[PDB]
């Protein structure tokens, strides 16, 4: 399948070269997979989600996304227009308040929730969790991310936006999960993207168009935006039978575009997520 005039980031993950605007993908489009978006929530009523999104948990007085960030990330995973995996099921877990903040104990609770909750959902092709959040190093937070991964969920995490080594941020620094940096439409590392030997992969993170609250859309930047590209790609590949939750990060790195990025510090991988689709 081909979607013309796609957001640049969708075009980029289905291309060997920058500078094109068509997203090429298998029509299966992540059907039968599930993706948990652990964030500020999801505006499930947004037309772009077509009834495929729902809120399953909150730790606040409401499950509503009063911020926008979680809706945007969910949009990049699985919205009809802006998403990688256009037929995936999206589940929202609201660990961040409407200011975008959360205590680590809440975030930890949210990750352990997903490890259990996946047993209550129909996801025959596999389960992914997308975590577009972080903060300073915490062994407790890393341990929670490692447990979620161990439980059979592909965990994709944002590297952070400090232009620093991601080894000092959590859960970015947990080795067993898939830590995602950000690139721009000219194949440069995004200027804010963290880096380091703990990164596994880069995805599109600068000027990413997706869903927003109030039934709207907007373009924003961050490793928060790169992470859902990789989460959506994992869901897509698992539907196709190419990989599993345990192996998906490795498979994505093995099949990535290699050596195409600029401004990669020595010691950081030069790997850009790629869906390997040949129509
Ligand atoms: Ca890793």
């Amino acid at each position: 399948a081909a979607q013309t005039n796609a957001p640049w980031g969708l075009a980029r993950i289905s291309s060997t070269s920058p500078g094109t605007s068509t997203y090429y993908y298998d029509e299966s489009a992540g059907q039968g997979s599930c993706v948990y978006v652990i964030d500020t929530g999801i505006e499930a009523s947004h037309p772009e989600f077509e009834g495929r999104a729902q809120m399953v948990k909150t730790y606040y007085y409401s499950s509503r996304d009063g911020n926008g960030h979680g809706t945007h990330c969910a949009g990049t995973v699985g919205s009809r227009t802006y998403g990688v995996a256009k037929k995936t099921q999206l589940f929202g877990v609201k660990v961040l308040d409407d200011n975008g903040s959360g205590q680590y104990s809440t975030i930890i609770a949210g990750m352990d929730f997903v490890a259990s909750d996946k047993n209550n959902r129909n996801c025959p092709k596999g389960v992914v969790a997308s975590l577009s959040l972080g903060g300073g190093y915490s062994s407790s937070v890393n341990s929670a991310a490692a447990r979620l991964q161990s439980s059979g969920v592909m965990v994709a995490v944002a590297a952070g936006n400090n232009n620093a080594d991601a080894r000092n941020y959590s859960p970015a620094s947990e080795p067993s999960v898939c830590t995602v940096g950000a690139s721009d439409r000219y194949d440069r590392r995004s200027s804010f993207s963290n880096y380091g030997s703990v990164l596994d992969i880069f995805g599109p993170g600068t000027d990413i168009l997706s869903t927003w609250i109030g039934g709207s859309t907007r373009s924003i930047s961050g490793t928060s935006m790169a992470t859902p590209h990789v989460a959506g790609l994992a869901a897509y590949l698992m539907t196709l039978g190419k990989t599993t939750a345990a192996s998906a990060c490795r498979y994505i790195a093995d099949t990535a575009n290699k050596g195409d990025l600029s401004n990669i510090p020595f010691g950081t991988v030069n790997l850009l997520a790629y869906n390997n689709y040949q129509a």
